[PDB]
């Protein structure tokens, strides 16, 4: 009960920007998620025990692959704490206990490859799940993991809010699939635009939340730049992974994912960013106007990825 998680100082202020890397001594990752719950929901939300375990097996369920594995579960997570506590009073208990463990759980047993990869090898997840092929496996993962002895880190609910928690749960994980990102944007803008945005229309809450989840997916983009740069090493090295996987079927992967096209990354970065990252922080700081330093951010990286083509870098 009085057993508060505290971090050194340099860790205790900036973990409250949008900005803060998580650092490379895995060992602190746990009591850096723990602290962004007690801070975010409470030190009452959860069981401290149950919470513990519930992390190490989420941990453990996190594959050894450079980029969707355990450092970006906790990164993420920290994105949504910073989200949620830049917007204190806008979302409720349950949704403020469900979006951490979201985003913790978003990619659990991951193994490095697009859903494309998947339904172009005829994996067997692609015939269990025909759409948002890793987010619906992403999802299965987390109720196990919740259904282990000592790990129902919410047995404390009643019937109807363990239901409402778990079906944020899902529909926070759903939308990580940036296949349906582009339609919930374009939906949320029209709703923004002609006024009709209601935050107590639950339809739209979910919206919300699922450009949220975008957000804080996509968040490498909204680092300072060493670390973006780093980052997007990470990326490609599971993507030309792929690419190598597509050429073993006998088909050309898209230039995304073909290591030969290692040039054409700085360009890549423009569209990725036009495309994707400005749009979705856009969007987001006119919904939640605290959330702007992701747009700043994301807009520095950009200018970055200029000066690269440019030769200045
Ligand atoms: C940065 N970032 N963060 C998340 C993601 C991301 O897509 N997701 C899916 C799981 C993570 C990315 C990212 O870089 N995405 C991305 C998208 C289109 C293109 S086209 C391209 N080039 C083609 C031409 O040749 C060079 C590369 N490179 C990219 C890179
Ligand atoms: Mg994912
Ligand atoms: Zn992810």
């Amino acid at each position: 009960g009085l057993m508060q998680f505290t971090l050194p100082v340099r860790l205790c202020k900036e973990i409250e920007l949008f900005h803060f890397d998580i650092g490379p001594f895995e060992n602190m990752w746990p009591g850096i998620f723990v602290y962004m719950v007690h801070r975010s929901c409470g030190t009452s939300c959860f069981e401290l025990e149950k919470l513990c375990r519930f992390i190490m097996s989420v941990k453990k369920n996190y594959r050894r692959v450079p980029y969707h594995n355990w450092k970006h579960a906790v990164t993420v997570a920290h994105c949504m704490y910073a989200i949620l506590q830049n917007n204190h009073t806008l979302f409720t208990d349950l949704e403020r206990k469900g979006l951490l463990i979201a985003c913790l759980c978003h990619d659990l047993d991951h193994r490095g490859f697009s859903n494309s990869y998947l339904q172009k090898f005829d994996h067997p997840l692609a015939a269990l799940y025909s759409t948002s092929t890793m987010e619906q496996h992403h999802f299965s993962q987390t109720v196990s993991i919740l259904q282990l002895e000592g790990h129902n880190i919410f047995s404390t609910l009643s019937s109807s809010e363990y239901e409402q928690v778990l079906e944020i749960i899902r529909k926070a994980i759903i939308a990580t699939d940036l296949a349906l990102y582009f339609g919930n944007r374009k939906q949320l803008e029209e709703m923004y635009q002609t006024g009709s945005l209601n935050l107590n229309n639950q339809s739209h809450r979910d919206r919300v939340i699922g450009l949220m989840m975008t957000a804080c997916d996509l968040c490498s983009v909204t680092k300072l730049w060493p670390v973006t740069k780093l980052t997007a090493n990470d990326i490609y090295a599971e993507f030309w992974a792929e690419g190598d996987e597509m050429k073993k079927l006998g088909i050309q992967p898209i230039p995304m994912m073909d290591r030969d096209k290692k040039d054409e990354v700085p360009q890549g970065q423009l569209g990725f960013y036009n495309a994707v990252a400005i749009p979705c922080y856009t969007t987001l700081t006119q919904i939640l106007p605290p959330t702007e330093p992701l747009l700043k951010a994301c807009r520095d990286n950009l200018s970055q990825w200029e000066k690269v083509i440019r030769g200045e870098e």
